[PDB]
């Protein structure tokens, strides 16, 4: 089970960093004012999907914490939550 | 100055993720014995360097917080500490 939590955590690290990248692209986009509707909607789309992946990873970590209850499942839950939060920020930054 | 903290933050996100990639490689290698002495010493060297980079970004964040106790500078210091900590885990894993 600790190996399942390790794959959950590492997958969360991936979606966090990718949300971090998308958020930066969206923040630079609002400050630049580049109203490339294709680019604005593409970032919005990939940020929305990244969030749904983060929510799925989140609830899967909750399930892996119902069972067991170890620190490795606990850390995998925080990393999923952070990824969810970074994705919601990339979301709201893409709306503008 | 708030743009400087954004750059110090984004740089800390890169160092964090790279420490996450290095650490996973070292744990996977410590678990098995596949790591050659070249590779084991290579992961350690880039992790040690990555650690020093994370200490420099941390201290630069402590300076930025000293100059202005802004929330943007605060989160950048948190991200640098996180990168520092992830780098140190990559160090200890590469020792084995």
């Amino acid at each position: 089970l600790e190996e399942e939590a390790r794959e959950l955590a590492e997958e969360a690290r991936e979606v966090r960093r990718r949300a971090e990248e998308l958020r930066r692209r969206a923040e630079e986009a609002r400050e630049t004012g580049e109203a490339s509707e294709e680019h604005a909607a593409a970032l919005l789309a990939e940020a929305a999907v990244l969030e749904l992946k983060a929510v799925l990873l989140e609830l899967e970590a909750r399930r892996l914490l119902k069972e067991s209850g170890g620190e490795v499942a606990r850390e995998a839950l925080e990393l999923a939550r952070e990824a969810r939060r970074e994705a919601r920020e990339a979301l709201e930054a893409a709306e503008e």
